[PDB]
């Protein structure tokens, strides 16, 4: 059932997160998006996929990786993804299908069951099973995300969703002495405070129009990403020159040098729909009623099975303890006051793989 984490799947997901990333980007909204979580939730639905709709989205997630072997690194991934105190990353799958309508194939279950540890819900696809849901999203996300639908519509008959949940101290916390706070005017020409916070960091990324730096989480096995675009690129040029390469060579290329850092607290939440994006990066037929081929999923009562939508559901705090993130990946469910004139792009990273669990951007507080 394993696949050590190599290069290959390294370099394919870094790319694939990255181009999500950049196709994902609000224009004065703050983004966050968990390429994880998606990666999780799209990588699932595949498995139910056939022919060219298969072809599709094993090229969209992995490019040259078949879908056997992208269970086999996202099961091992999954695995060996640090989940300790002060280090919290835990992750959850599950599957929501009409018991009535749609009788799901056994090695489909099989699958999702043994590679993605799935919870597989019979449901009645009622006004309870909305309850359901939206309990088990905010379980899986301790808080974070309380809901992800309202109604459910008369021709679903499967759910999937993935669910990330991120907890971490700073390996060195904030004392009150290294936080301060600074003053700023917001949209409607007001003023109000901003806590920013000052620490010493030991590694600084220096690139073309960009510096920053890199901060642990408590037993390193993540860090924080801080980018700051300079005054010669606007933000959205700066992430339109990334690449899954550019990333990951970033933080690889990150001096040891002593850097005054300084962070805001922020908090925020994000949502987008990905079929734009995921069919930019070849996944169409999945998305088309008469060319969609999901016969691997099962079989339904109410004719082919198609993705209405993929929705992506975000969260994250920062302040002087860590970093709390939360994301959910749902397949088939159908404003901050405070400018930045030095927004900037985030990442929470997992340093086995230099790889971005969350990435974002902040170009507005408050």
């Amino acid at each position: 059932m394993e696949k050590n984490i190599d290069e290959k799947f390294i370099y394919n997901t870094a790319d694939f997160s990255i181009e999500l990333f950049k196709n994902s980007i609000d224009d004065k909204e703050n983004s966050l998006i968990s390429p994880l979580s998606a990666m999780l939730a799209l990588a699932m639905t595949a498995n139910g996929a056939d022919n060219e709709t298969l072809a599709q989205m094993e090229k969209a997630l992995g490019k040259d990786i078949s879908i056997e072997d992208l269970n086999k690194y996202l099961y091992t991934y999954m695995k060996k993804l640090p989940n300790e105190e002060k280090s919290k990353l835990t992750i959850a799958n599950s599957i929501w299908f009409k018991e009535n309508d749609f009788m799901p194939s056994k090695d489909f279950l099989q699958i999702i069951a043994d590679y993605y540890k799935a919870d597989i819900f019979k449901a009645a696809f009622d006004s309870s099973t909305v309850s359901d849901i939206n309990n088990w999203v905010k379980s899986k996300t301790n808080g974070m995300i309380d809901k992800i639908l309202n109604k459910i519509d008369p021709e679903d008959v499967m759910y999937l969703i993935n669910a990330v949940a991120f907890d971490a101290e700073w390996e060195t916390v904030y004392e009150k002495a290294s936080v301060h706070e600074d003053i700023f005017t917001d949209v409607y020409g007001n003023r109000q405070k901003v806590e920013f916070m000052n620490s010493e960091e030991n590694l600084y990324i220096e690139e073309e129009n960009a510096v920053g730096f890199v901060k642990p989480y408590a037993k390193n096995h993540y860090s924080f990403v801080a980018i700051l675009p300079d005054e010669n690129i606007s933000v959205n040029e700066y992430i339109k020159t990334l690449t899954g390469q550019k990333f990951i060579d970033l933080i690889k290329n990150a001096k040891i040098t002593l850097v005054r850092a300084s962070l805001p607290k922020f908090k925020y939440e994000y949502t987008i729909k990905m079929n734009e994006t995921l069919e930019s990066l070849g996944m169409t037929d999945a998305f088309l009623p008469d060319k969609a081929d999901f016969s691997k999923l099962g079989k339904s009562d109410i004719g082919n099975l198609y993705i209405s939508e993929v929705l992506h559901k975000t969260f994250i705090s920062v302040d002087e303890l860590g970093t709390k993130a939360g994301a959910v990946t749902s397949v088939d469910i159908t404003f901050k006051t405070v400018k930045l004139n030095r927004p900037f792009i985030f990442a929470i990273i997992d340093n086995s793989t230099n790889l971005p669990i969350f990435i974002g951007t902040v170009l507005s507080l408050k």
